[PDB]
């Protein structure tokens, strides 16, 4: 018997808006070293990046953008034509490699065949500030200001005391030294150079320290997010997966507090289900299509203006996997995103649950629609349990529900969404939609065990509408 628990929707209660550009992506600078990869050649993965959103950022960074060489007199031949650069792995320093014009130069028409903005890592661990200034001046030339969100000044680099970057004995103060030293060669050279930073893995401290030290100089504050690891660890699982930690507990908290003490947003520019590159049978499951799409409306309930998913390659979390070479292919965390997606941009609404101990990772997020529709995206994380949930609070005579579903919650296929699979080139519609009639602003709708749910509601009076 389904677990019978309570959302209260109050429309009269406004959260965070959720802005056209939250979705996005993050790939490994090392990507740029094959110009066919982000490239208006490849019009299969800008199909599946449209159908993730109308508008959408593209990260490129990660643990390789230390070893990634801007050359602005390299030969065209430079290029490794085949390169499908996946997740770094964390176990030792990356290849390194050389950024070519020509990959700028396709990285623009990927970008405009998208209409997606980019935010472009810097190679402020090994590479020098003349020439980060002179990769950012093209950048800039080549993408454009509309298009080119913000420059990132190093990776991660509140590891660097770590992973042999910088000795021992780098702290946030010797990276505040660092990042001025790069921030004013570039802007030399490039008046209306965008920034953001510090892209942090883990370490929160850093985060209000480089919002106030920098202020003036940067558009928003980044962080990075990683629900497991090491993939190596057996206590690393799916159920641990649909389940909060002290890390994000941490994050969150964070997040919250560089925005009321500064005044500027958010963007969690780095994330996925297991770091080291993810876990097999764990992180290419349908159970992160669930974890992904929570995560995205739980970060936009704390304050997040937005979001980007690690992936690239074949790597066990990637959202899209191929090549140019045999095609692309959506795998099951691409699905918690296209929920995402088809919600769409507007305002979070206050949304409780209640009687809910017995059905305890149950998610439920409720939006008013740019359209002025309410939308609800539940997530019903607990593998165990079906649920029953009486919504109430919702003006509207009717919804539909599509649902997002796969057999067995460690499925690594088989995953749908509105009763149809993604296919070619992010091609998506959905076949199966049920109605759910309501009365009084009151909604009764089942989940099964380790599904998921998009609601959309129906406007009041509108069927003769134009
Ligand atoms: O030189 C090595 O192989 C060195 O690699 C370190 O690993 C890293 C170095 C740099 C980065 N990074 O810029 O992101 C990342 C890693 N990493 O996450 O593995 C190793 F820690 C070190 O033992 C090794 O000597
Ligand atoms: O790690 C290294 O290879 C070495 O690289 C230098 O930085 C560059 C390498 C290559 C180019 N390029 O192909 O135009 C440019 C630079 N650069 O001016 O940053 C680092 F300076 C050196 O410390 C590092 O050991
Ligand atoms: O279940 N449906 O496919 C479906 C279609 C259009 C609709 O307008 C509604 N509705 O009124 O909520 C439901
Ligand atoms: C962010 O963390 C990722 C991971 O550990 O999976 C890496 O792939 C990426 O290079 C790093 F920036």
């Amino acid at each position: 018997s389904p677990v019978r628990v309570g959302l209260s929707v109050d429309a009269s209660a406004l959260g965070h808006t959720i802005p056209p550009d939250y979705t996005g992506l993050s790939y490994e600078q090392a990507q740029m070293a094959n110009p066919n990869y982000f490239s208006g050649a490849n019009t299969q993965l800008a199909g599946f990046l449209r159908t993730l959103g109308r508008q959408g950022v593209l990260r490129i960074g990660g643990n390789t953008s230390e070893y990634t060489f801007w050359n602005r007199h390299a030969k065209p031949t430079a290029a490794d034509e085949h390169l499908a650069a996946g997740p770094d792995k964390g176990h030792h320093a990356a290849a390194r490699e050389v950024i070519t014009p020509e990959a700028v130069n396709n990285l623009s028409e990927f970008l405009d065949k998208t209409g997606w903005k980019l935010i472009y890592g810097l190679n402020l661990g090994k590479g020098t500030p003349e020439n980060a200034a002179d990769e950012a001046a093209y950048v800039m030339e080549t993408i454009g200001a509309d298009r080119l969100l913000a420059f990132q000044l190093g990776n991660e680099p509140d590891l660097f005391y770590r992973n042999g970057i910088r000795p021992a004995s780098y702290d946030f103060a010797a990276y505040a030294g660092d990042w001025q030293r790069f921030f004013t060669a570039i802007r030399k050279r490039v008046p209306n150079a965008p920034f953001a930073g510090p892209d942090t893995a883990y370490n929160t401290k850093w985060l209000v320290p480089f919002a106030d030290k920098f202020k003036h100089d940067v558009k928003f504050i980044s962080s990075h997010y990683y629900a497991e690891g090491p993939p190596t660890d057996p206590s690393m699982t799916i159920e641990r997966l649909m389940k909060p930690n002290p890390r994000l507990l941490g994050e969150t908290a964070g997040l919250k507090q560089v925005e009321a003490d500064t005044g500027l947003p958010f963007r969690l520019t780095e994330t996925n289900s297991c770091y080291q590159g993810g876990k097999q049978g764990v992180s290419d499951t349908f159970a992160a299509a669930l974890w992904a799409g929570d995560l995205m409306y739980q970060q936009a309930a704390a304050g997040s203006t937005g979001i980007n998913f690690h992936g690239g390659g074949y790597g066990w979390y990637t959202p899209v996997a191929g090549t140019p070479e045999d095609g692309f292919i959506a795998r099951p965390e691409y699905y918690g995103m296209l929920l995402f997606a088809q919600a769409g941009a507007g305002q979070l609404l206050g949304a409780k649950l209640t009687d809910n101990s017995a059905a305890p990772l149950l998610t439920a997020y409720a939006l008013r629609g740019t359209d002025g529709r309410t939308r609800i995206a539940l997530f019903n994380k607990n593998l165990d349990a079906d649920v029953e949930v009486a919504i109430s609070g919702v003006a509207s005579p009717s919804g539909t529900v599509l649902r997002l579903e796969a057999p067995r919650a460690d499925d690594t296929t088989d995953v749908t969404f509105g009763g149809a699979p993604v296919g070619a080139s992010g091609s998506w519609s959905p076949l199966v939609q049920e109605y759910v009639p309501g009365h009084s602003g009151q909604f009764v709708l089942h989940m099964r065990k380790a599904s998921g749910a998009l609601l959309e509601f129906a406007k009041l009076a509108a069927a003769l509408q134009h």
